[PDB]
């Protein structure tokens, strides 16, 4: 018969800003573009950048809690990894140098937890940068039947070769794999990666009792409290604050708008939307962000979103603003309180008047979970 999904859930993790290890760049683009693909296939997606051990374990555990009988679950990791005695590990951004298994999340344990579910399809995809000389070890096989599983594991030896092979947009190995191997053609309307130098590997392994695809329909409910819970739990972790018109005392109106780039990355943007006739010149800027978010002012207040480090290009956002990228939202302890400043001059005068308003926007996106240490 036709295979159906009970639900479609996905978790995508991209680690880049490593403290004790060389920084990567590729994950950002590949997480974003895979998120966009899966979203069009009717997955609810969580997409997280730059996670610590604690954050990664909470994220993966709560993903595994969503896997139940019939559920289609996809997990993706990109960033540094390591291998020891058949066991592979995903390295968080706070990991010490050298790597230790206590600090890292083990791949095989996640694989064993996923196959202990009666899911309709498990997909686990790893796009690891390895250390240069970290090849696969000599092992016995000591310790994949009824579970439907697709396991994909890509490696490049060294950050150089990793970033080289991942150069380009749209060209992710697993995005290509999913589009070619896991999508049935006419069921959906969806909107070269040359082999580069160095040492690389790809392994793909599958065990399926019947044909399964990411395009398989969700078994739809009209009156399920479980469907409601599932949808609402995800959706309330993805609320943006509404656009604000900030009216200053002198009559200047600044509009403040918001965009989601990841579940833990929000773009904010400002524009003047009314200047009164008394005032000849004005400008506005944002400052005073919570220290937990770690905002560098040099990546704030920029006149294109591209300059903040965003994926979002000048076509994707309202034009003619100053843009600021607020990453690390999972670290927010209290409320995202910040300050919008206005500088203005009265008609004909050299005198610049400064003014400011404090904005509270609550706990946007994944910050709503309030799950910090
Ligand atoms: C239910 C959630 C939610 F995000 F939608 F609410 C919960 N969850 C999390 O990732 N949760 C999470 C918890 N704590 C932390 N954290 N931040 C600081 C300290 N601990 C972080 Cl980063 C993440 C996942 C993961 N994958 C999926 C896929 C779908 Cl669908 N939902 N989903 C979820
Ligand atoms: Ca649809
Ligand atoms: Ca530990
Ligand atoms: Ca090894
Ligand atoms: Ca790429
Ligand atoms: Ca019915
Ligand atoms: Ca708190
Ligand atoms: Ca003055």
């Amino acid at each position: 018969d036709q295979p159906l999904a009970k639900d479609k859930v996905a978790l995508l993790i991209g680690n880049m800003n490593y403290r004790e290890h060389p920084k990567l760049k590729a994950p950002l683009v590949d997480v974003y573009e895979l998120t966009n693909l899966l979203r069009q296939l009717d997955f609810k997606v969580v997409s997280l950048l730059d996670l610590t051990e604690y954050e990664m374990r909470n994220a993966v555990d709560e993903f595994l809690l969503l896997l139940d009988k019939g559920v289609y679950g996809l997990l993706y990791y990109a960033g540094h990894g390591y291998e020891n005695f058949g066991n592979s590990f995903m390295v968080p951004v706070d990991a010490p140098n050298p790597y230790r298994s206590e600090n890292c999340l083990c791949v095989q344990n996640i694989l064993k937890l996923m196959q202990e579910k009666e899911t309709g399809l498990n997909v686990f995809l790893l796009d690891m940068c390895r250390k240069r000389n970290d090849y696969d070890d000599t092992i016995p096989i000591l310790d994949k039947v009824t579970a439907n599983i697709v396991f994909g594991y890509a490696t490049c030896q060294g950050a150089e070769a990793f970033e080289i092979q991942h150069s380009g947009l749209a060209n992710g190995i697993f995005m290509k794999f999913l589009k070619d191997r896991l999508l049935e053609d006419k069921k959906i309307t969806v909107l070269k990666c040359h082999l580069t130098k160095g040492k690389q590997a790809l392994e793909i392994r599958s065990s399926l009792s019947e044909k399964r695809a990411l395009t398989d329909p969700i078994q739809g409910t009209e009156y399920s409290a479980e469907s409601l819970v599932r949808n609402l739990q995800w959706a309330k972790a993805h609320e943006l604050p509404e656009s604000m018109c900030l009216k200053f005392d002198c009559g200047v109106q600044i509009q403040l708008g918001f965009a989601a780039e990841f579940s833990n990355v929000m773009i904010i943007y400002t524009s003047i939307v009314y200047k009164p006739p008394e005032i000849i010149m004005c400008d506005a800027y944002v400052t005073d962000f919570p220290l937990d978010l770690d905002i560098d002012p040099k990546d704030a207040n920029k006149g294109t979103p591209e300059e903040t480090g965003s994926y979002l290009v000048s076509k994707d956002l309202p034009k003619h603003c100053l843009y600021t990228r607020l990453s690390s939202l999972q670290k927010l302890k209290e409320h995202l309180v910040f300050t919008v400043c206005l500088s203005y001059q009265y008609s004909g005068l050299e005198d610049t008047v400064e003014d400011k308003q404090e904005v509270n926007v609550g706990k946007p996106l994944i910050a709503k979970l309030d799950m910090h240490r």
